[PDB]
């Protein structure tokens, strides 16, 4: 369930906002 349903209000988050969303993300 922890894993099962948070997986999508997070793999949303790298779709392509400017590309910046990997920078301070990792």
């Amino acid at each position: 369930k922890a894993a099962v349903s948070h997986w999508q209000q997070q793999s949303y988050l790298d779709s392509g906002i400017h590309s910046g969303a990997t920078t301070t993300a990792p």
